């Protein structure tokens, strides 16, 4: 494979569409490779890792419980909610209401738990609260994922989303305990995380949460890293390419490629 960059730009020419990307060591933050990070791109059902990051922070402060059951109806749920349509007799916990979202991708789920931290205005004020001034949640699952042309509803951009991701998982904003719960349940995808795995190298962790929307809008944020260590941070979204959901998961696995080929920078 190419260098990095040079894959990157290869995926731009290929697709016909915009890749914005960062790779980050988790550790101290220090920038590795950037490619558009300061544009802007759909985050789709990549929020839903920052979601269940306030309702952590709302646990830690005594608001809220993993424990508490809510119990939903059927007039709650949008498309996509495997997980939640088993459950309209029983009702979820908040904690299987973020495993849901996070594992599974589960939209009823998202919303949900976007209700209890007051809303995409609410989750808005959460990031800014922990110093992201440019990631804005706009609207709800599923018009989020719409990615119209020229719009800056419910984005991030790479170097945000990486910087958000890292002061969630590590900078005790959270308590120790619900670090290792977010850690986890994006270790737990399973929506991509066995995809991956079955294609990555022995030895190289994973953790991720992926989205997709329209207009080609595709993304991924995970942690990676060689001898079974969540080294870095690596943010991918594409957006405005007419590409098939192959070649865009392609595209994304190959820039994953060069920089498995090439992790030593
Ligand atoms: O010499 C390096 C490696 O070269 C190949 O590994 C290939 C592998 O066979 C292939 O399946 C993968 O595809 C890339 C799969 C990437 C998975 C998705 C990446 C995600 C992770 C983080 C967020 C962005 C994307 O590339 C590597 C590197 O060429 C060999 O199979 C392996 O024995 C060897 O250790
Ligand atoms: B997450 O935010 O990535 C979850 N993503 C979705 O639910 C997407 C999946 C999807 C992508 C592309 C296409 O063409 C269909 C579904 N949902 C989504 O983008 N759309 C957008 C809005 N539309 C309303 C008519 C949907 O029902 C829908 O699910």
């Amino acid at each position: 494979s190419p260098q990095p960059l040079e894959q990157i730009k290869l995926s731009e020419s290929q697709l016909s569409g915009r890749v914005g990307m960062i790779e980050m060591d988790l550790a101290s933050g220090r920038t590795l490779t950037a490619w558009r990070a300061d544009e802007r791109f759909p985050m789709m059902s990549t929020f839903k890792v920052v979601l269940c990051g306030a309702v952590l922070a709302r646990v830690d402060a005594g608001d809220e419980q993993l424990e508490r059951k809510i119990h939903y109806r059927q007039q709650d749920l949008v498309d996509y909610s495997p997980v939640s349509e088993k459950h309209l007799a029983d009702g979820m916990t908040v904690g299987e209401l973020c495993a849901a979202a996070i594992t599974m991708s589960d939209n009823s789920a998202a919303n949900l738990l976007l209700a209890t931290v007051g809303g995409p205005a609410g989750l808005t004020a959460f990031l800014r609260q922990i110093g992201d001034n440019v990631t804005r949640l706009d609207r709800w699952e599923t018009e989020l994922n719409e990615a119209l042309p020229g719009d800056a509803r419910d984005t991030t951009t790479p170097a945000s989303m990486a910087a958000t991701l890292r002061k969630l998982l590590t900078s005790q904003r959270l308590s120790a305990r619900s670090q290792r719960q977010l850690l986890q349940w994006m270790v737990d995808d399973r929506v991509a995380g066995p995809l991956i795995r079955s294609v990555l190298p022995a030895g190289w962790f994973i953790a991720d949460k992926t989205g997709a929307g329209e207009r080609g809008a595709r993304g991924i944020v995970a942690l990676l890293g060689p001898n079974n260590k969540a080294e870095r941070i690596v943010v991918i979204y594409l957006r405005d390419t007419p590409a098939s959901m192959a070649e865009r998961n392609q595209q994304i696995a190959g820039i994953g490629a060069a920089l498995i080929e090439h992790w030593q920078r």
